[PDB]
């Protein structure tokens, strides 16, 4: 029955904007949308967030948000499995922020689908052996997560170290002994008791049916489980480790099966300014050829060698993902030699390197969007940082033809040599299973307990939203 | 009755520590102990904090954590008084972080009370009148506060600012149409659930004995609702607000029922470092007593006019509490000339001022203490602090008398001058009944930074 009849193209209304505008705001929510003036589909996006304080606050709680919403798509899939079939596409997950609904598809039981998945997950019930089977096997695939490579190990452990809190999967995977079904029960209105969401909606609809299906939306939560607006204090988000402005600190974990030692090296820049984002762009592919030609290539260093940025909460890093057979501290000190090696290599520079380098990267940041669903997903992943800046390219490629090769020494003695007052530095070693001239770099810190590190650390700001 | 014989000394013992030393570190708990070396009473205090993530969730939560021990309160009384007529002092009182208890008395019988405590206040039940009683009584205390002291408005509000995360009495105020019978009963065994403890155990008491009643108490804990230890993980503490470096930012409060204007100047120096507590103590009373002679009496600001240091999150501060009625920023000027007066009366010292003023320091902070419940808190008061530093005295005060004239001139000018490089000031105002600005004070600590925090030795 999901089969549509709506192919009627909707013609661009006098209200020609480029950019989302908050068309509706509440204490409750914050709704941004846009239509394809170009591309002209029967489709539409949906990407619905709920955000809540009880998400990350424990294991245990968190536990049973991945079990409900495992048991909750897993209710409700013999129905969605006709939507899907036809093109109409959903996603419930969970964030570190609360749970996190994309939807996409067409353009015919919009409203009326969403109105049950929201209804649904508003009132739902729990089988009992259901619970047992969701339990059992989520349990099951918790030590699976020893197994993995230490290139995704060790970007588990960098956004494990990069934010304010952390869970690790230990902790996490040892809170559900004593999970039992009446605690989860009572626990669900009460996480549903509160929370906000913020959505951004793309595709063949309006604005004042979009203004409908967001008070739709509202209303029928009220009407469950009589959600009341958050107030604008509980708004957090969480804050990303100082450095001790000339340290260079690792440590190491270690895996049982792979006979590889993995690394990851990261670089804390700045904020998103205007300066940094190009500043880190240029380096980032003026390291980006040459790593790979003379590192893994050249050198055969390994197979599993990255190099490059690192964009997370606001800020700008650079890390080299790297899983070999190797010493690690040997591999650091080919690291650094990669950059005495990039050190010469900047001064070398002519026009022609410079002119084809900034063009290049010119194109390879400027283009404009083929499939909506990509460019939804980039307006998405910055409305989830708050940032909302959607005429960065025009800010960009203005400060772009403002730089010269001298500031990139500028950015490279006090933040990235060796020799920096102002030297951040860290990198993650990952040891293997049973475990060309450098110069004598100073020694780092062993690190037993990540909390004890965390503890007396300053913590960055957070950016002012555009 | 519960056996009131054992009243005697105990002798000390190999342990012949004159500081409270950790004899039980668990995840459960950490225990420190120590025998009354000076006084040699037949007494012994107790003090307890039981830490536990669920009190400062949410608005809700502390409202049902306060209920709960105010109720609680209500409950024990009825049952507690006559044993404490009995000479057994106590106080059950909550941390912005978990519970507070204090257990005060003789040796004879502790055992006993504080295990009738801990199984009376493990078994806990809600009468429906006796919870709308506690409710809008609180409530009242709760609406009320539009209607008291400024210098009390001006500590909240300055407390609000500078930490990390502050949930405002307005929110407590509106959230209180939800607290029901039947939630508050769900979240009460979930609180109880899993929690920290730690606890002073100080008099003529053994430590072995000290162990085996504490285990006796946990396991009592585990017995009820199969309590089981937190993660070393969230045992977080809330960090405060880095200033950027320059900043002087300054807003209004308008109270609504008194007609008299707080102000509160805030002044970042830096966390406690061993130079930093007698450079603040000292540099403070060094503008004590000239302000004494100055403000009442030649500047008449007002009558209730404070100055002086700020103890909070291992983070020392600097603050002028002053309630007066009058213009704020008036008010203000007369500060800044009392600033004027207190530093060219830097450079104006003589030695005898120094020596006079430096021995008048010695003896502010020199006394032997005159009950075991005084050391006890002061203990207790570091414990909470996390800073155990049990002899900062003798070296505080060895650094007291290595200072000169010019050591605090170089303390004065880079945070307290008008072209100063590290001048962090802040001030607040509470307005009577009639920079930059702050509009969204969740927005305003957006994007400011956060201090460390400090190495436990």
């Amino acid at each position: 029955e999901f089969i549509p009849t709506n192919f009627e193209i909707l013609p661009l209304e006098k209200e020609a904007t480029p950019y989302p505008a908050l068309i509706k705001d509440t204490a409750m929510s914050k709704l941004w949308f846009k239509q394809d003036d170009k591309f002209f589909l029967p489709k539409a996006n949906l990407n619905f967030e709920f955000f809540s304080p009880f998400a990350y606050v424990d294991p245990l709680h968190s536990n049973m948000a991945y079990l409900y919403l495992e048991l909750l798509k897993d209710s409700l899939n013999e129905y969605a499995y006709a939507a899907e079939l036809a093109g109409l596409s959903y996603d419930l997950q969970n964030t570190i922020y609360g749970m996190y609904l994309s939807v996409k598809g067409y353009n015919d039981k919009q409203p009326i689908l969403l109105k049950k998945i929201i209804e649904k997950m508003a009132t739902f019930e729990i089988d009992e052996k259901r619970f047992e089977i969701i339990k059992e096997a989520y349990m099951r695939s918790l030590n699976n997560f020893r197994a993995e490579q230490p290139h995704q190990h060790a970007m588990y452990y960098l956004r494990l170290l990069m934010t304010e809190v952390a869970w690790t999967k230990d902790e996490l995977k040892e809170a559900l002994d004593d999970v039992t079904l009446p605690r989860l029960k009572a626990f669900i209105p009460q996480l549903l008791s509160r929370l906000h969401i913020e959505a951004l909606l793309h595709g063949n609809i309006t604005k004042q049916a979009a203004l409908g299906i967001m008070q739709m939306v509202e209303d029928t939560l009220i009407e469950h489980a009589h959600t009341k607006p958050l107030l604008p204090s509980q708004l957090v988000r969480y804050r990303e480790v100082q450095l001790p402005d000339r340290g260079w600190f690792v440590y190491q974990q270690r895996n049982e099966v792979h006979n590889n030692s993995g690394i990851e090296i990261y670089y804390q820049t700045d904020m998103q300014s205007t300066s940094e984002n190009m500043f880190l762009e240029l380096f980032a592919q003026i390291i980006s050829e040459p790593a790979f030609n003379t590192l893994r290539t050249k050198e055969q260093l390994g197979y599993i060698v990255f190099s490059g940025p690192r964009r997370a909460n606001g800020i700008q890093g650079l890390r080299f993902i790297i899983q070999s057979e190797k010493p690690p501290h040997y591999l650091e000190s080919r690291v650094e030699a990669f950059l005495i090696t990039m050190e010469k290599s900047i001064e070398d520079m002519t026009e022609e390197a410079f002119q084809k380098h900034i063009q290049a990267l010119a194109i390879r940041r400027l283009d404009k969007p083929k499939k909506l669903s990509a460019e939804s997903a980039k307006y998405w992943g910055e409305i989830i940082s708050q940032q909302y800046n959607f005429d960065r390219d025009n800010t960009e490629v203005a400060y772009l033809k403002t730089l010269t090769k001298e500031d990139i020494i500028k950015f490279y003695k006090e933040m990235l040599a060796v020799d920096a007052p102002r030297r951040h530095k860290v990198s993650v070693h990952v040891l293997a299973r049973e475990m060309s001239q450098a110069p004598a770099l100073p020694q780092p810190e062993v690190i037993q307990n990540m909390t004890e590190f965390k503890r007396g650390l300053p913590l960055f700001p957070l950016v002012k939203p555009h």
